[PDB]
């Protein structure tokens, strides 16, 4: 990563490499895995970004849907961007540069450390979060259209799976069992969820 | 975080990271967590209290009750605080600002560390712990009135479950058990609790 | 924690947060949990002190207790220090700012680091310690009076027990078995313990 | 590795020696594991290299291939970059100093924080990643034309196994399972991954 | 401890603390404790020292005979430094001021930092060292006496417990088996170790 | 170890403490423990080293042998360097000196940050591996006369002991197994061993 000394580049740290492996293996693509990978790539050049990505062993599929994505936003930048050097002087960043495939780190520490600063780190965790979110959506296992609450199923466990199920991807009441549905209607327009699970309980 | 070098950011750790995912993993909303997050989040810009909130995987109804509480917090502050930009002068924050979501990471350093300090951090912490302690109480699985001494329960464990149950929510003689309540009865006015559980120990 | 760069406030660490749930979870109040309680809470501020306390999950009954003992240091405190501002200066600390109830962050860091320096964070840490003592001895299993050699227990066993005892809370040599009283009886006046030991072994 | 400070030498700490044992043991020649060793030697000496090739118990055929694939590049940078010293002066590094067998630790900081740098840590560990590269496609377990859709296989699974061999060492298509495949050849041409995944789900 | 900065004070560090208790709990007074401790405790004041003791929760036996062997170093220091205070100036320590039961952390450090440097942490260590080798002699559970070759024993794991023995409180030829003494005593006089095991292995 | 701040001496860490303690509890004198052993003692000075050795419980045997050897290039020390003192001036290091026995740690930090420096680390630690390599080579369990390929052994595990054993102490092709022996043979000269693998495979 880039962080304060002067803004310097630092290694990144085995904790850092291992928890993202770890997060991955333990999580796949479960919504939450995003933040913490965005979280994990604090202060990141795009060579720790594909590092991250590189270190992942499993979902192959997935990995190769994300390249597929990251060229697409790359594709757009350059059209966006065209670049045209001169000797000893900052050249401009394509697509692949930002993706950091044909960039060295040198070239995007000076990027990303220039005044003004060029934030290749940030320009590429965008695409990248971009093809994960598109990966959460895919490998969610159900439609929220199939949450709905099991005969002697707490409240609290059906409004769990339904938000996590919405995260991932009226209808609240309508999915709500027959006994909580009653419940739930009684208490009329403009009910919060604290007011709805209380009702419930 | 923001800490001092002056003071500056600091990416947030993957120590802290695990440590709030796992304590939620392993105590759910029990009242402790809550001193446990405002700890973890020492120094923490709004970015990094979304972080910790984002990166936790279960409990969803609850995280939709917490944005829930946090809107209402941020529109109450809108409503003390209406914002009306200048070349290169700081904004006012409003609610969604202080909430981060939509102000950027340098706007909330500018504010938290401007001369005077507008603390987001702070401002916004104390908005999700004030919702935080009402799910802890919704959670609460037990009322207080239903905590009553067993017939062989040791005085201890008995007011172990009394002061734990108060916390996520005269008694204390009234609903210990016959043989102890005799006890604490002869006891008269003004016992402390350590005098009660050694007299009953 | 308060600690050198010039003295500044740093957060607490993860770390130590850990440990000392963990030494509660795992060893409850054995009497060696206070000098790790001393340790864990180098340099802190009274907000560190109750983060501490506050992250216990179990034993309310105790955490009780102690709110009472700290109590009763911080009446005592307003009874030898009445406090009596003048804009931008130092107000005085009452027991419950010590206590750091009813005190800011930076008013513990303005005592604390003040010329000459208030330690409010050691005062408070001095009352919390006392509250603790009292605690472990409540929870002392045994009485030392109980605490007698078995027929066929090693000496060195049976002296593990007489002293972990007697920190929980001739009567050595009393309450040892037959066999190795005689042998400690004609040791003679003014033996030390390892002169015993060997003895008895 | 060296580091900034001015870049100077700091030793290899105990987590980076461990992460690189690790992951060997638990990944073998996997070819994630080669971004891996890259990020963990990041800024190493060759001394650096040695250390983390040499701490590897298992594995001798392939540490032993290894080597033979670093002493043809060590003799293609001989061919390439012959050496002829004065008092006092830097001297030209061949093939057997890059790889850290025939220079000093002092010699290779002073190569690689000279002006110009001579980057014979980067230098070696593109060798040792040629050779890496090398294993990891010897050790690949099965040719891409094997992997074929079970007939009641998911789509996903499939994809998976797919490019996690064609990363080791129209074919998709052909290779997916006659339901899959009658679905894909439909989609026509120019179908992204995502939509066969999709298609195939 | 104290260490360089400037020589300042440094908070105890939770890994440390962790450590020693851990070595204890899982080796006892084996040998290779005290090393352990030593390295442990480097930099440590009187402070960290009683700390690392108190912290230990078994074996009450062996602390108690370890208090009573720093009172005697500390009545011979008494004996040998009489002490005899001036406004602002530095007293001369007395042996429980070394122990660090009547001195504060400040004047301890007052003493480690002083010009010249009054060692009390170091004096301190040393006493503590006497007496945990005591109990190391005493918890030593076989006499080398007794540890004799076995007959189908190898030689090699003979001379382990031999020196392992000989650590806790013409021989090892002497108690080698028949069949190895035999090519032992052939060997001739002079024989080092490694000649020894070879001979038997 | 010393390392640079200036050098300055640092303690070390309960990390390389516990580093090496566990390699040589899970690894034993397995060849690769040796690499581990020289990057953990980075910087190290003589007393570094021999609380390295001396917190090892085990296998006192070997180091027993490995005293052995130290003394023995310590008296080779001093047969070629003498030794001689003048008030504050730096003394000559002599055998037990640079091996620790007796010398001070403020001594060695001397004599390491001298000008020019004398590097008794470096020397010690040199000697040390030299004592390290003879056990490896002793507690090396099988010839490697002894390796050859089972009827149905892969011929990938086949050199992988192989080459194991050569480490711990044509023929590859010799000692190969029949059906893969023809192969190797019919190669031709000068096959490279990743040729033979393939060919074999």
């Amino acid at each position: 990563p880039i962080v304060q000394n002067q803004m310097v580049h630092q290694c990144i740290s085995p904790r850092t490499l291992n928890a993202w492996v770890k997060v991955v293996e333990e999580k796949a693509f479960s919504p939450e895995v995003i933040p913490m990978f965005s979280a994990l790539s604090c202060g990141a050049t795009p060579q720790d970004l594909n590092t991250m990505l590189n270190t992942v062993g499993g979902h192959q599929a997935a990995m190769q849907m994300l390249k597929e994505t990251i060229n697409e936003e790359a594709a757009e930048w350059d059209r966006l961007h065209p670049v045209h050097i001169a000797p000893g002087q900052m050249r401009e960043p394509r697509g692949s540069d930002i993706a950091g495939t044909t960039s060295t780190l040198q070239e995007q520490i000076g990027w990303m450390t220039h005044n003004p600063p060029i934030p290749v780190g940030e320009i590429y965790k965008r695409w990248i979060i971009l093809g994960l979110n598109k990966i959460v959506r895919m490998y969610s296992p159900t439609s929220i259209l199939d949450i709905r609450q099991g005969p002697k199923e707490p409240f609290r466990d059906y409004v769990d799976r339904f938000y996590k199920t919405l995260r991932a991807e009226t209808l609240l009441v309508q999915n709500a069992n027959p006994d909580c549905k009653t419940i739930l209607k009684a208490l009329g327009p403009g009910a919060t969820l604290e007011e709805m699970m209380t009702a419930c309980q």
